[PDB]
């Protein structure tokens, strides 16, 4: 019930309009996302709903939301090193298997509560998965998320980024949470060679074809471990009935025995 800016000291801008701020009651780092209170709120409203019934240490935490002049302010845990392919972009390398296998597991861990919670993210791509500076790696970005409930056992909105969607998301049958397993997968290929299959291809027609053509596999498979082949080969099964869950690719043996978040030190302080 404080006015924002006697409670935040607002810094640089990270994004455009995301600000770094202090909490300057704890002298804790936060992000907060300005937007004018007269544009489009669907996916703020969406994003806001889902996250403030989240409770996990892999997924954005959101702390409240405050009114100044005509904008809305979203107060959030800040995540220094930006995304995924923010960190791909500005070192201008790809990321070695040992590297995805630790953010892999976090973003599992996120996708298992997730799961639990009967939500699908419908939006998991290198871009919305933030890492702080320590190398913790979180979910973000919920404006397309779904909701399970008693009645509604099936989402059936067509609805993601094309090249990172479900077949069975793209096709008119309902699906569930394990459609996000295929975007993981997909995502897994995006972190090792920098962007997903068909990156180059007009996304309409990608959409088209993802159905019907067989599961995506790496450009180069001579780069890559047995393990790490195997893992993308599990995540990118078609049928929805027989893809692996979350917890079940917690133990592959890809993920199972990543390193500590200290491989990611190296990668963090290059590309901040
Ligand atoms: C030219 O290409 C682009 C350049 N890169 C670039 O803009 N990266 C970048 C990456 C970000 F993650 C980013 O946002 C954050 C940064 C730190 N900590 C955060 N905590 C929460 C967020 C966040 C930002 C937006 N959301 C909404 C989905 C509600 N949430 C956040 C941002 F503002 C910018
Ligand atoms: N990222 C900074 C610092 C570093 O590389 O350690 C430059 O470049």
């Amino acid at each position: 019930t404080k006015q924002p800016e006697e409670v935040f000291d607002v810094l640089e801008k990270l994004g455009e309009s995301v600000y770094k701020a202090i909490h300057k009651e704890t002298g804790q780092i936060v992000a907060i996302k300005q937007v004018p209170v007269e544009s489009d709120l669907q996916e703020i409203i969406k994003e806001i709903s889902i996250m403030q019934q989240c409770d996990s240490p892999h997924v954005v935490k959101y702390y409240g939301s405050y009114f100044k002049n005509t904008d809305l302010w979203i107060v959030m845990e800040y995540c220094g090193a930006g995304s995924v392919s923010d960190i791909i972009r500005l070192r201008n390398k790809t990321l070695t298997e040992d590297e995805i296998a630790t953010i892999l597991q976090s973003t599992l861990k996120g996708l298992e509560y997730l799961h639990f919670m009967r939500k699908i993210h419908r939006d998991i791509k290198a871009g919305n998965i933030l890492l702080n500076t320590e190398g913790h790696a979180k979910l973000a970005d919920f404006g397309v998320a779904g909701q399970l409930t008693d009645t509604m056992a099936k989402r059936n909105t067509v609805i993601g980024t094309p090249f990172w969607m479900a077949p069975e998301v793209i096709q008119e049958i309902g699906y569930n949470c394990v459609a996000d397993i295929w975007s993981l997968g997909i995502t897994a290929i995006e972190m090792a060679e920098g962007k997903p299959p068909y990156a180059d291809i007009h996304p309409m027609r990608a959409i088209f074809m993802i159905p019907t053509n067989p599961p995506p596999t790496f450009r180069k498979p001579e780069l890559w471990s047995d393990n790490f082949t195997d893992f993308v080969k599990q995540c990118l099964v078609k049928s929805p009935e027989q893809r692996a869950t979350a917890t079940q690719l917690l133990q592959h043996p890809f993920v199972r025995s990543a390193k500590g978040v200290s491989i990611l030190r190296d990668l963090i302080n290059e590309a901040m």
